[PDB]
Parts: C-alpha cells; sequence; structure tokens
C-alpha cells in the first residue's frame, strides 16, 4: 500500500509518526510523511535501507504577518503567546489547497491525519481515499474523549467526523480495563496499533552528548530524570518552584527545561540555584537525547508532565513516574499510571491546580528516596515495562493495524 502519513505540527506527534512511517516501509509498504521543510529538517534519519520507501513531502507554511519564519511546530510557537498559537493555526489551515493538489496525483490507498487535520480528512473524502485519524494516546485518554467532564474542540470534532477509523497507542495487556469497552468514537471504529514504543535506531541520538557523559559519571538509578516533552507552557514562577522541589528533596537530577517566553536568562532559575546544586544536578535548556538518557543505568525515576511518548518511553525502560501533568491527555495519562501503582502525581490545589516546591519535594522522596514506597514503585515500573517494552507484542499489533487498512 501507499499510505500518506500527515502528523500535526508537533514532536509528539512528528516523532511517533515517522517510526509509524517507518514501521510501514519495513513491511514493504510505501509512506509520503507529509509536513512543513524546518519540521522535516529536525528529525531523526530515515534508516538507510527504507530510504526510498518513505518520501518527505514539504509544503511551505504560508506566510501569516506576525509569525516568524520558521516557527514551524509547537516547540517554536510557544503556548504562553496564544496569539501567535491562532497565527501558526491559520497557516496549518493554509497547507489545504497545496495537500489536496498533492495527494491527487499521489495513487494513495490511505491518508493517516493528526487530530486537527480537517482540510487533509476533506482532500481524502475528494479525492475518494480512505482516511483514518490519529489519536495516539491511551485507551482511558479515548474514553475521556467520548465522555467528557473555529475552536479546538470544533477543529477536532470536524476531523474526526470526516474519518472512517480512529486510531490508538495502546492494547488490551495495558489497558485491559478500557480497551474491550470501546468500540466508535462518533460512530467511527476505534482500534488500537499498540504501544508502538520506540527504537534507538530510529531516534538517533549522540551517546557523546554532554548529558550522557554526565550520566557516565552518577552511581546505578541515583538520577532523577526531569523533562514535559516538547510545548506545554511552564512559567517562569513554575520554574522556581520545580528548581527548589528538586534542590529540597536532594537527588541527582538532569532537568531538561524549555524557557517561558520573554524571561531573561538571569531569572530563569532561582537565585544561587545552579551553583548550590552544580555537584548533583544539570540543567540543560536544550533539545536532549530522551531515549539515550531513560536508556542510561544512572537514571531511576523520571519526573514527567506525562506525555504518552514520554510516559512510554519511562516505563519501557522500567522507571517509576513523578508525575507533574500540564494539559491535554496528560492528567487522565498520570491517573492511568497512578492506578497501576507505578507514580505519584505532585499534589495539586483543589481550586487553582497549582503546585509548589513542597508537593514536589514530597512526590520525589515517595518515589525515589524512601526506601519502602521506592522499591514498591519501582518493582510496579517493572512489572509494566514486560508488557510496554515487549516488542514482538507491539509488532503484532502493528501487523493487525495493516490488515485493519487492507478491510
Ligand atoms: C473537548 C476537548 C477534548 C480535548 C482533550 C485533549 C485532546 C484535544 C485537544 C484534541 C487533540 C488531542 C488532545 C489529546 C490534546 O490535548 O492534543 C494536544 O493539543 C494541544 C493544544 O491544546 C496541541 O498543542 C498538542 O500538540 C496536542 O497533542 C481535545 C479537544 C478539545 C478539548 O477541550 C478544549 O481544550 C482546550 C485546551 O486548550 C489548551 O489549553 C492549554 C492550557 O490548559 C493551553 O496551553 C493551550 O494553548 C490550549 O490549546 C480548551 O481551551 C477548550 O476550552 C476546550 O474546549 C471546550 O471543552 C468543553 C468541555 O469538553 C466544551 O464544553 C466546550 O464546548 C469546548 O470549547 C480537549
Ligand atoms: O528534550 C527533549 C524533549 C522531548 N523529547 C521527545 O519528545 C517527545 C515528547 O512527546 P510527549 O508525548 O512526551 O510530550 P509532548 O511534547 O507531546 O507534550 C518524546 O518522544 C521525547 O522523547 C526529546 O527527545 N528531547
Amino acid at each position: 500500500m501507499h499510505v500518506v502519513i500527515c502528523p500535526w505540527l508537533a514532536f509528539g506527534h512528528l516523532l511517533p509518526c515517522l517510526d509509524l512511517a517507518q514501521r510501514l516501509a519495513s513491511r514493504g509498504h510505501r509512506v509520503s510523511f507529509v509536513s512543513t521543510p524546518r519540521n522535516i529538517s529536525r528529525l531523526p534519519p530515515v534508516r538507510p535501507a527504507l530510504a526510498p520507501l518513505v518520501a518527505f513531502v514539504a509544503l511551505p507554511l504560508p506566510r501569516v504577518e506576525g509569525l516568524p519564519d520558521g516557527a514551524e511546530s509547537t516547540n517554536d510557537v510557544p503556548h504562553d503567546r496564544p496569539d501567535m498559537v491562532e497565527l501558526h493555526r491559520r497557516a496549518f489551515d493554509g497547507l489545504a489547497a497545496p495537500f489536496s493538489e498533492f495527494l491527487g496525483t499521489a495513487c494513495a490507498d490511505w491518508v493517516i491525519v493528526d487530530v486537527f487535520h480537517h482540510w487533509a480528512a476533506a482532500a481524502a473524502l475528494e479525492h475518494k481515499v480512505p482516511c483514518a485519524m490519529m489519536l495516539l494516546g491511551s485507551a482511558h485518554m479515548i474514553a475521556s474523549i467520548a465522555d467528557r467532564r473555529m475552536s479546538l474542540a470544533e477543529r477536532f470534532s470536524l476531523t474526526l467526523s470526516r474519518s472512517s477509523l480512529v486510531v490508538g497507542r495502546s492494547c488490551v495487556e495495558f489497558e485491559p480495563e478500557t480497551v474491550p469497552l470501546l468500540s466508535t468514537l462518533r460512530g467511527k471504529p476505534i482500534t488500537f496499533l499498540g504501544l508502538m514504543p520506540p527504537l534507538h535506531e530510529g531516534r538517533r541520538e549522540d551517546g557523546e552528548d554532554a548529558t550522557v557523559r554526565w550520566l557516565d559519571a552518577q552511581p546505578a538509578k541515583s538520577v532523577v530524570y526531569v523533562a514535559l516533552g516538547s510545548e506545554v507552557p511552564l512559567g517562569v514562577e513554575k520554574v522556581h518552584e520545580l528548581a527548589l522541589g528538586l534542590e529540597l528533596a536532594g537527588t541527582r537530577f538532569l532537568w531538561a527545561l524549555r524557557k517561558p517566553t520573554g524571561v531573561s536568562d538571569a531569572d530563569l532559575l532561582p537565585a544561587g540555584f545552579e551553583e548550590r546544586t552544580r555537584g548533583r544536578g544539570v540543567v540543560a535548556t536544550r533539545w536532549v537525547p530522551q531515549m539515550s538518557i531513560l536508556a542510561h543505568a544512572a537514571v531511576g525515576a523520571f519526573l514527567t508532565h506525562c506525555g504518552w511518548n514520554s510516559t512510554i518511553e519511562g516505563l519501557m525502560f522500567g522507571h517509576p513516574l513523578i508525575m507533574l501533568p500540564i494539559f491535554g491527555d496528560q492528567g487522565p495519562n498520570a491517573r492511568l499510571i497512578e492506578a497501576k501503582n507505578a507514580g505519584l502525581q505532585v499534589a495539586r490545589n483543589d481550586g487553582d491546580g497549582s503546585f509548589d516546591r513542597e508537593g514536589v519535594a514530597a512526590a520525589i522522596r515517595a518515589v525515589a528516596v524512601e526506601e519502602e514506597s521506592s522499591k514498591v514503585f519501582q518493582a510496579k515500573a517493572k512489572k509494566l515495562q514486560e508488557i510496554v517494552a515487549d516488542m514482538a507484542c507491539h509488532e503484532r499489533y502493528i501487523d493487525g493495524f495493516i490488515q485493519q487498512l487492507r478491510s
């Protein structure tokens, strides 16, 4: 088959879509990976053996006054500048005509579109190509969308209405409580393509990255890795509470931190924090090799925002989770793993959802420091790792997904 894949302009979408493209090409399918040029330029390289089977189709983002040239992804357009989020949405929707032109002559068997691709779904209908909508999260999250407790909701609803199939990233082995209960979303069949845990070969990072050389100098399971994915906002006041919570709990840490918009370098972290913690902690204000870090012997707990990629990556390497969900599917993901006893959420105010250094330190202590509770979280995370890291199981689910596309 020729499968056209259209990821949302966000690294939590681009990365698993690139892995799915290579899983399809590995089984002898042709893939057109449709995105914007700077986003494509920032992706890990395709395996040389698959080079002719994964075609990158670069559609330039239209120019929108006030949207920087090159600001193509949610990693570039900050959530703390909602006016720019809106300009990026307008630019994204401007891809409609170039995409429809491409699809007309593509000889596509399937279009697989992401959560806001209402125009790509419209093009699939126009060109009589079946359309699958990606909702590459947990079964628990898909259940939440079915029973929740243009606007974003309208963009999603319209994309779903024009699709024939909804694609989740889980399996009955991981969510036996939920997967058997799900049949349809807006009357469209739900299919699960497994957890699709990533591969080092697919995420080609540097094993000589400064963060990995620092981890090399720390003893086994001694380091709390801290990362909140590629896009969620965390304002400077919240950065300081997270910093001081890490300091007070006293563990070694490696922290991949994105800067809030318009915050000075001198203001980013608490006064003297970097000096006081220099001996036990590293803050990297750049993209880090997360797969190399989570695969590293020095990492024990993972302080995660519970993005679905990070949840799967943490558990595939048997890390218990210290969970700080920010938006979207992160709350449901955090509650799902808490219910599996493999991590604990940082306390949040029942009112404004705020956290402080005491809540951060208490969660770190419970998961990573206190002998008895940390031992149990570690054992429970290892039980989940048995399911998450079963690569043969998740490859069988990809085969099943391809059979669904045929049927
Ligand atoms: C009904 C809904 C289900 C929902 C679940 C999460 C989901 C959706 C966003 C669809 C795409 C996948 C996914 C997993 C996601 O987070 O992707 C993720 O979506 C992100 C964008 O959110 C992307 O960037 C990521 O790449 C992507 O993975 C999905 C659709 C909209 C959602 O609800 C809407 O959440 C907005 C959040 O905004 C977000 O709020 C954040 C603060 O919390 C801001 O930082 C952020 O800029 C803003 O977009 C909020 O501002 C609106 O008020 C609210 O809509 C209102 O909901 C009410 C209750 O259901 C209704 O009664 C109202 O009629 C309805 O208008 C949220
Ligand atoms: O410094 C970073 C930050 C993130 N990631 C990767 O970016 C993805 C983040 O996706 P997730 O669903 O966890 O969160 P999102 O960014 O969508 O909020 C994961 O595959 C991470 O491995 C990375 O490699 N380095």
